[PDB]
Parts: structure tokens; C-alpha cells; sequence
């Protein structure tokens, strides 16, 4: 049985919108250009709990209770979740964030500006900062090893660069995208990820196919494409356990692919055709949420079945 669309439901205002699940699985968490973040039941619920985080929220990560934004005041804050209570601020850039991702343990969060810097911050201790120098244009997304070695992130520049934690060195740099001034003159965001366990991998949405590439060697192991792709790929993540990456495009197809064997489990189009711009697939069941460009928020049951 193929994986269930349930139909999408308004979620934010037009724009940019992010979607997590809770650390508990229950609930699906979005945040959108409306400065708020959402907490859903699932996609009946028609009344969802609200944290108000700012005028307009970029980005937003959560993990173990804190809820970190990256907000329309220049601003990387923190929340705690879902109680909402303000925890301060971690850091600041000159200009807007376009990306803010916990660590795999959640004591450490990276943020990427338009001013062109990535920033590591200690989530209990602001005053522990690490800062990346090197990107020549708006960063656009970033993605933690979750061995807790290196840090990948995506630029407007047209590099996806991986960058070691502990010197702030760049480790290698992949010219694989379009180059831009600006966020808004993106492709794609480019929402690469590395794999959940060990990892092995890291993927990289580029045109209509997700590259794996080796850590450490950063070699190229193999490309996952499909006939049904036509459009460019925007967004990927993985599974928990590592063995199955979903990917989005800016069309609104969502594919999903188990990685060991390249087979493709799921093929799932939006009816507007609007790009999948977040993508998140829950902590224990085969159950993928989604929000797209237009502010409307998915989720995609009996994935994997």
C-alpha cells in the first residue's frame, strides 16, 4: 500500500515555511513568515497551540525542549517548548539568518546568514560561539555530522562546503550549485543533510537528483534519481535509522528512496504544484511532514509500509 496524502491545510501566511516534529512525535511543529510557530495535533486540528517568536521567522530548529528561531530582528533566540517561555538570545549577524540547526544531542546550534558567516553556538552558553569564514555569498542552509565532527553548509555562492568544528577549517568545498546575490534569487535552498547514524553520507539536493557523498574522503558514492523528477530537487532528509531519504522538489513532488538498495518506496505530487520547502520525517513511524512555498502544511502516512 502506497503512503497516504492527507490534504494539506493552511499553516502560515505565503512565504517560507519550516515543519518539525516535537521530541516526542505527537505533535508536527511548523514556523513561516508570520513570525509564529504552530503545534499541531495532526491536520485536523483546527486549533493549533501558537508561540508568537517574532514579526517573521526565517528558520527554526527544536530539539529537547528548546525551540531556537531565527528571527526578522537579526536575531538567533531561544524558547523553551512548548511551554514558549523566552530564553534569550544566542547570536546575532548583521543581517537576517536564513538556517538554524540543532546539533544531534542538542547542545549546540549553527545558524547561517546573509552577511555570508556560519556561526556554532553553545545552546547553554551564548558566550561559546565558533565562527565560519569563508562563504563569498548568502548562506542558505547548514547541516550537522552527527558525530559532531564537521559542519556542511550551502551558499549562494554555488559551493556546499564542509567546514571541521573544532578549528573552523574548511575541509572541502563542491562547486554543485547555481550562483546568486541574493536568497530570493535561489534556485534552491539546497537543504542538504548528512545521514543520521553514522554518518556515512551526506546528501545533496542538486538539479533532479540527491548526490552521497563519503565523509572524510568526500568522495562521490553514488546519485539517487527518478524518471518522475522534473523539476529541481530543494530539500532532502533522512529517516532515523539512516536507511531511507525522502527529498522534496520545487514542483512538490515528494520521493522517498531507501538508500541501501536505491529503491524507490514513495512518489507523492502536490496538487498546486507549489516547492516543497520543508520536510521532516517523524522520530519512530513511517509518517513524513511537509510544508510548502505558499505557507500549506502536509503529512504523508504508511511511508514504507
Amino acid at each position: 500500500m502506497p503512503a497516504t496524502r492527507k490534504p494539506m491545510r493552511y499553516g502560515h501566511t505565503e512565504g517560507h515555511t519550516e515543519v518539525c516534529f516535537d521530541d516526542s512525535g505527537s505533535f508536527i511543529v511548523t514556523c513561516g513568515s508570520d513570525g509564529d510557530v504552530r503545534i499541531w495535533e495532526d491536520l485536523d486540528d483546527d486549533d493549533p497551540k501558537f508561540i508568537n517568536v517574532g514579526e517573521k521567522a526565517y528558520s527554526c530548529a527544536l530539539k529537547s525542549g528548546k525551540l531556537v528561531t531565527a528571527v526578522s530582528n537579526n536575531t538567533i533566540q531561544v524558547h523553551t517548548f512548548p511551554e514558549g517561555v523566552p530564553d534569550g538570545i544566542l547570536t546575532r549577524f548583521t543581517t537576517n539568518a536564513n538556517h538554524v540547526v540543532f546539533n544531534g544531542d542538542g547542545t549546540k546550534i549553527a545558524a547561517g546568514s546573509s552577511d555570508f558567516l556560519v556561526k556554532i553556538v553553545d545552546v547553554m552558553d551564548s558566550s561559546q560561539q565558533k565562527t565560519f569564514r569563508g562563504h563569498d555569498a548568502p548562506v542558505l542552509s547548514l547541516s550537522f555530522d552527527p558525530k559532531d565532527i564537521f559542519l556542511a553548509s550551502a551558499s549562494c555562492d554555488g559551493s556546499v562546503r564542509v567546514w571541521q568544528i573544532s578549528d573552523q577549517t574548511c575541509a572541502i568545498s563542491w562547486p554543485l550549485l547555481q550562483k546568486c546575490n541574493d536568497v530570493i534569487n535561489a534556485k534552491s535552498i539546497c537543504r542538504l543533510a548528512w545521514q543520521p547514524k553514522s554518518g556515512k553520507l551526506l546528501a545533496i539536493p542538486v538539479e533532479k537528483s540527491v548526490k552521497l557523498y563519503r565523509r572524510e574522503s568526500w568522495s562521490h558514492q553514488f546519485d539517487l534519481s527518478d524518471n518522475f523528477i522534473s523539476q529541481t530537487l530543494n530539500i532532502v532528509t533522512w529517516s532515523p535509522c539512516g536507511q531511507y531519504l525522502a527529498a522534496g522538489s520545487i514542483n512538490g513532488l515528494i520521493i522517498v528512496w531507501n538508500v541501501e538498495t536505491k529503491d524507490c518506496m514513495e512518489r507523492v505530487k502536490h496538487e498546486k504544484g507549489y516547492a516543497i520547502c520543508g520536510l521532516a520525517w517523524h522520530p519512530t513511524c513511517g509518517r513524513i511532514s511537509y510544508t510548502d512555498a505558499e505557507g500549506n502544511l502536509g503529512l504523508l502516512e504508511n511511508v514504507c509500509d
